[PDB]
Parts: C-alpha cells; sequence; structure tokens
C-alpha cells in the first residue's frame, strides 16, 4: 500500500546528461529528499530496457539508427533531438525505468508508482520528436495491458501527448486525455477537440485545446468536468498520468498561468478512483519551479502537507528570493473566453455517449 518510487544513484545522473534540462533530475529528487519523503515510500532501482522491450513500439530501422548514432535528418535527429553521443543508453534507461514502474502495477505491490523522469511524450514509433528520441509513456502502457484491459492516459503537460496518441489512435483498449494549449504556430500543432481518434478508436481519444492565463480554479473545473464524462463511458481498469510542470506560472514557456495545488487536485481527483496509478514527469523548464513542482505533489501522492520553508540541501540556493514552496501567480490576463469553454466541454460531452 506503499507507493513505488524509481530511483538510483545510476538513473539520476543519467537523467542529468541530457543538455534541455541539466540537473533537473538531481533537484527534484533532492528537494523531495530534503522532504524526506522518500522515507515513506518504496525505493526501487530501475532496470535498464531490453532492445526486445523497446522493440514492442519502435521499429528496429529506428532503434538500430539511435544506436549507431549513439541521414539522422530522417529519423528527427536534428535540433530538437541532437544526435548526441550517448542518447540510446540514456533513452533505454528512462524506457526501462518506466517499464520497471508498470511491473509494480501489475504485481500488486503498490497502488501507485513514480518515476518524474519520464514522461517523453512526443516520440514516434520510427521517429524522434520535440526532444524525445523513446517513447517511455507508450512502452508503459504496453506493459500495463500484460494485465489491464482499459487503460486510460491522462496529459496534463503544457503541449498536446501527440506522440501517445498516435500510438493508440486506431485502438479502445486504451484512451487518451490531454489538455494542452492550442494555438497555431504552438508545438506540435494538433490537438484540436474535433481530434478524436480512428477507426475503431472514433471517440476513444479527448481533446481539449486551451489558451494562454488559465488559472488553477478555472483548470480544475475543466479537468474535473472531462475526467468525469471519462470514468462514466470508460470505467477504467488503470492509469497512466503525465505531469509536466511547464503549465506552472514561472516557467519560461509563460503560456498557462497555473500553481502545483491546481494540478494537485487534479491528481487528488484521479486517485480517488483507487485504481492502479504510473505517475510521470516531462516539460519543465523553471528547474527550482518543477521540482516545487513534483515534490508537493509526491506530497499529495502521500497525504502529507509539507513546509513553507524549503529545507537546506545541495540546492538551497537556486529558490531563491523567497525560498518558499508555493507558486505565485503571475498578473496577466486569461484568455480563455467563459463561452468557448462550455462549447468545448459539451462537444466533448456528446462525443462520450458514443462510448459503449
Ligand atoms: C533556445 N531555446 C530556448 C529553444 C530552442 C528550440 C526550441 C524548439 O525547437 N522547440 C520545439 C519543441 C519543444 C519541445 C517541448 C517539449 C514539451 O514540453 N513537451 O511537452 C525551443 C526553445
Ligand atoms: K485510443
Ligand atoms: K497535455
Ligand atoms: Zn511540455
Amino acid at each position: 500500500l506503499v507507493p513505488v518510487y524509481i530511483y538510483s544513484p545510476e538513473y539520476v545522473s543519467m537523467c542529468d546528461s541530457l543538455a534541455k534540462i541539466p540537473k533537473r533530475a538531481s533537484m527534484v529528487h533532492s528537494l523531495i529528499e530534503a522532504y524526506a519523503l522518500h522515507k515513506q515510500m518504496r525505493i526501487v532501482k530501475p532496470k535498464v530496457a531490453s532492445m526486445e522491450e523497446m522493440a514492442t513500439f519502435h521499429t528496429d530501422a529506428y532503434l538500430q539508427h539511435l544506436q549507431k548514432v549513439s541521414d539522422s535528418i530522417e529519423y528527427g535527429l536534428g535540433y530538437a533531438c541532437p544526435a548526441t553521443e550517448g542518447i540510446f543508453d540514456y533513452a533505454a534507461a528512462i524506457g526501462g525505468a518506466t517499464i520497471t514502474a508498470a511491473q509494480c502495477l501489475i504485481d500488486g505491490m503498490c497502488k501507485v508508482a513514480i518515476n518524474w523522469s519520464g514522461g517523453w511524450h512526443h516520440a514516434k514509433k520510427d521517429e524522434a520528436s520535440g526532444f524525445c528520441y523513446l517513447n517511455d509513456a507508450v512502452l508503459g502502457i504496453l506493459r500495463l495491458r500484460r494485465k489491464f484491459e482499459r487503460i486510460l492516459y491522462v496529459d496534463l503537460d503544457l503541449h498536446h501527448g501527440d506522440g501517445v496518441e498516435d500510438a493508440f489512435s486506431f485502438t479502445s483498449k486504451v484512451m487518451t486525455v490531454s489538455l494542452h494549449k492550442f494555438s497555431p504556430g504552438f508545438f506540435p500543432g494538433t490537438g484540436d477537440v474535433s481530434d478524436v481518434g480512428l477507426g475503431k478508436g472514433r471517440y476513444y481519444s479527448v481533446n481539449v485545446p486551451i489558451q494562454d492565463g488559465i488559472q488553477d480554479e478555472k483548470y480544475y473545473q475543466i479537468c474535473e468536468s472531462v475526467l468525469k464524462e471519462v470514468y462514466q463511458a470508460f470505467n477504467p481498469k488503470a492509469v497512466v498520468l503525465q505531469l509536466g510542470a511547464d503549465t506552472i506560472a514561472g516557467d519560461p514557456m509563460c503560456s498557462f498561468n497555473m500553481t502545483p495545488v491546481g494540478i494537485g487536485k487534479c491528481l487528488k481527483y484521479i486517485l480517488q478512483w483507487q485504481l492502479a496509478t504510473l505517475i510521470l514527469g516531462g516539460g519543465g523548464y523553471n528547474l527550482a519551479n518543477t521540482a516545487r513542482c513534483w515534490t508537493y505533489l509526491t506530497g499529495v501522492i502521500l497525504g502529507k502537507t509539507l513546509s513553507s520553508e524549503i529545507p537546506d540541501h545541495e540546492f538551497f540556493t537556486a529558490y531563491g528570493p523567497d525560498y518558499v514552496l508555493e507558486i505565485t501567480p503571475s498578473c496577466r490576463p486569461d484568455r480563455n473566453e467563459p463561452h468557448r469553454i462550455q462549447q468545448i466541454l459539451n462537444y466533448i460531452k456528446g462525443n462520450l455517449k458514443h462510448v459503449v
């Protein structure tokens, strides 16, 4: 009944090697440890993923190439996803870390597993995208299929989880839900409310397009509402939740305007179903704030309520100028006309009827 935590000094150091977010893993783990939250969790070392396990989703041609590299401009290995030395070993560690976490759920060893360094949702079966060379969220879902018959994927990252959606857009065994910013020119440019899946998977893909400024209350209402209709019509067996913190105020991305307390309520709501739950990270470019967010969340997963003062630890200096765990919203307008949010929620409502 104690949450599993995918930790390991070799793993955390492996993660800190990704140039896009230098040292974010240490910072997150460290802050979580400074609150001594690992004290109330089942620390589990992650096993590196095998070439046969990655092959359950990615193609050999792609996997062979990722390896060779560790005409790249043919697999999406360029600006966003560089042909860096070691990415292969890097991806394997993150894929295996999520697979290792999934196995625990299908062994009753716990009702919740955590891997903050995971959540790379943009990767396609044979192509790297938006900083992702391998899709651990899919590997994790394909692993949960072994025991669970209906998996629900909720993506709370600032960006549309296109990679995971495409992977399952033709099936009704796995349903994806994504609340993300949608606007022309904003990566990856997919996921409008009209997007609902294809073929035998029609309606088993839910997309909530949102605009800048949205704050905690407006966001929870929207999320709580949709997660409601979905638990109704789908009646999931297990849940995979991606929690990219690039939605939180202060992120250089400067779009949404959330705080960890908003996402927290959404997390509570999902945990209330007591279904098996695999927690993942994702985007998050204000390093200190990402740690503030995932630590607080690790805290709602445990029922505990953390101190407002940031405990002294290796990265204590990065929490200035106030040195607290709370995040204050920025002073800028919510651009979500309340009438459009309703149109969308109805359009959703209607679409869920079609489910069994
Ligand atoms: C120098 N600098 C600040 C940047 C340079 C390039 C990009 C970019 O290509 N972006 C497109 C892909 C963005 C990936 C977002 C990953 C994510 O959060 N997914 O949810 C961005 C910033
Ligand atoms: K689907
Ligand atoms: K999202
Ligand atoms: Zn993101």
